[PDB]
């Protein structure tokens, strides 16, 4: 299985993590959707990102190979914990981060409490404020084990659906029944799931306070985070670029690979 | 004078342009401010893109060095006309160009008038659709020859008020007094300057039917031309791609031109 990487104790959580290439760290922190693992979402980008870069893409306590502790108490201040724990554990001073959604939420809280640590941010398909529900969001958390409710997940994070095979579905329905999986999942997002949204975001006011040099990247058609709050990402960050693909939708490091690669090593060798 | 490049007649209008590079043909079409020429807005982009490509960098008639035919009917078609006529004199077929804010506009309408003509497109602090007229754009349009009212248009164009220079203020205003020169631009756009917005603008629907790979560009404190236009534009062209950069006003070319030349290279590359 190849999203299954190393090991390592971070924050006392058993954690797993890929590791590839040398030079400048940079972490890569994967969305929330079923079955969803570090590997299943930056394969297509870490080979690109580690010719230049030291890559670090960990699975987020509670999600793919990474420990699931009883009783662990999940909130947004555990995961950023989770992460700096993982960047202690690897001797990571200060990195650039990339965030998928989840993850870029995630990012923002990690540069709000530990300004120190993050230079640039990548935030793809991510909120950094509330915002309303989505149908999309709704059945992303809200899944349920099957094929049929897989592929209409990817179907829901795919501009080209003719991209989303039986095949991936039957992958990625596999990747959500492992043991342990959905137990964890479905307890993690419940009804009513604005909750979560409006937990996991940051104030305007904090955001407007970041001074990392930040690149918002999300896909015009993304049915899962709606293009408005990348543009209000944009509005309050100060020094923030926004490049949004058309005929993209949530998985723009997926539809979208070479074009985001580019962007993302330019936009980080600028730091030199 | 460097803005002074070579001659040609081009829709039977003497043409002042620049020629520099080798191989895929290039378009750039300058703003419409006072004194503005092809070199005065491209010199920092030409250097970077003529390395990849061939570029084509004209005075539009009625602006910069080329020929101000007596009665001469301005207008979007006539514009459009003089493009072409340029792309003819010059045996380009078919080539890709890179339109600044009044350029942009007869860059759409260009590629709706001679799809064939044109392949990917550029659109730089433009609108493809009408927009109520800014403060900034009457004042730009506005503009009678001083060194103070050209110090406060250039302010109006930049972020960073800093790189205006009285030398530059200087410079350009001596630019918008060359013989003629206010004379022409004085009855280009007069009052009221709505109808102008109005007059170069595509409709939406005619702007949908565009095939082409467009990069849409535009500063979030465009003074002159609203950020809201160039969103607009991202929604309407398919193939769309749209960059908006933090801490940059109009000119993105020129407060923003490694990031630029970077994104514009590689968007034409991609094209093989």
């Amino acid at each position: 299985n190849l999203e299954i990487g190393k090991s390592i104790l971070a924050a006392g959580v058993l954690t797993n993590y890929h590791d590839v290439g040398e030079g400048q760290p940079v972490i890569l922190i994967h969305g929330s959707g079923p079955g969803v693992s570090a590997y299943a979402n930056w394969r297509l980008t870490i080979p690109a990102l580690s010719k230049f870069y030291r890559v670090i893409a960990p699975d987020m306590v509670g999600f793919g190979f990474t420990d699931r502790p009883e009783n662990y108490n999940y909130s947004k201040d555990s995961w950023v914990d989770h992460i700096i724990g993982i960047m202690d554990a690897l001797e990571i001073e200060k990195a650039h981060i990339v965030g998928n959604a989840f993850g870029g939420g995630l990012a923002i809280a990690t540069a709000l409490r530990y300004s120190e640590r993050v230079d640039r941010m990548v935030l793809m398909g991510a909120a950094g404020t509330r915002f309303d529900v989505t149908e999309g969001l709704n059945a992303v958390w809200g899944y349920t084990p099957s094929i049929e409710n897989m592929r209409n997940l990817l179907d829901i994070f795919a501009y080209d659906r003719s991209l989303v095979t039986d095949e991936l579905a039957r992958l990625r329905y596999e990747a959500s029944i492992q043991p342990g999986f959905q137990e964890s999942f479905s307890s993690m997002f419940p009804e009513p799931r604005q909750r979560w949204i409006d937990a996991l975001a940051s104030s305007d006011e904090d955001i407007k306070t970041l001074p990392n040099e930040t690149l918002i990247i999300h896909g015009r058609e993304d049915q899962v985070v709606p293009l408005s709050s990348s543009l209000r990402l944009g509005e309050l960050i100060d020094r923030a670029q926004l490049h949004v693909f058309g005929r993209c939708g949530h998985w723009t490091q997926i539809e979208q690979t070479d074009r985001f690669n580019r962007l993302v090593v330019e936009f980080f060798n600028e730091a030199n």
